């Protein structure tokens, strides 16, 4: 029943977690540089379909993601939007694509993963370069709010649910630093947060990339760590 943390989910397992209905998370783990991580990615029910949200961080992880839906959910993954570059995103696209699944990411992740010798979502989602910009997706919207954690970031709103899937733009609230900064832009980050907030001010549940969901306060908390990672 809690949602489940980085030592409880061995590295190669996928946990789900219900959010809202028809709104689900999914949590995995790997290793990264010798230290472990846990990461979230999102499902949506589509009707009798499924829309994925980000990879499980890998490969075999995503193999088994993919499982842990057939087991616990029980309809097909039909397509998937990666919400950036960085294989915690992207990694098991290559799973996925051999899997019947549909796999999408904005034209600049998509150069992004490519440079990055990242597998690379197959399908480019125009629409979104400018920040503000919004686009439907099956039943989200998809939000481009500028450079934050990394330049292309998306974020993805459930509006049947007041659901906001900040990806790796929004922190927990545990989080003491910004996180894997390396791809960031830390000036523009608290900007690009504002525009969620105005954006999205009835969110109800605020998902972060990696650590756990709470609410709205999980925006102004990624900007206050961010601030003080940079100053
Ligand atoms: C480039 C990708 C694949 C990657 C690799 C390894 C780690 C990360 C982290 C990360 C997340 C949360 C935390 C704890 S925190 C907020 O308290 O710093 C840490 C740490 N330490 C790292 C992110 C991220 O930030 O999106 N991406 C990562
Ligand atoms: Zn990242
Ligand atoms: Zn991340």
């Amino acid at each position: 029943g809690e949602y489940p943390t980085v030592n409880e989910i061995p590295v190669g397992e996928v946990r789900l977690y219900q959010i809202a209905d028809g709104v689900w998370s999914h949590i995995a783990t790997q290793s990264f540089d010798g230290a472990v991580y846990p990461s979230n990615g999102l499902i949506v029910r589509d009707g009798d379909e499924l829309l994925l949200i980000d990879t499980a961080w890998g490969a075999k992880n995503t193999a088994a993601l993919l499982a842990e839906i057939e087991k616990q959910i029980g309809l097909p993954v039909t397509r998937a939007v990666s919400t950036h570059f960085h294989d915690d995103r992207v990694g098991g696209v290559d799973v996925l694509r051999a899997a019947g699944v549909a796999t999408y990411a904005s034209p600049s992740t998509r150069r992004l993963a490519e440079a990055e010798g990242n597998e690379i979502p197959t399908h480019s989602l125009e629409g979104l370069s400018s920040s503000g910009d919004a686009v439907r997706f099956g039943p989200v919207e998809l939000f481009y709010p500028g450079a934050a954690h990394s330049t292309d970031n998306l974020v993805v709103y459930v509006p049947s649910a007041n659901v906001l899937y900040g990806g790796c733009a929004v922190h927990e609230l545990s989080s003491t630093s910004a996180g894997n900064v390396a791809d960031a832009d830390l000036a523009e980050w608290p900007t690009s947060v504002e525009r969620i907030q105005k954006h999205y001010p009835e969110a109800e549940v605020v998902i972060p990339g990696h650590g756990l969901p709470g609410g709205l306060d999980l925006l102004q908390h990624t900007a206050n760590v961010v601030k003080a990672h940079k100053n």
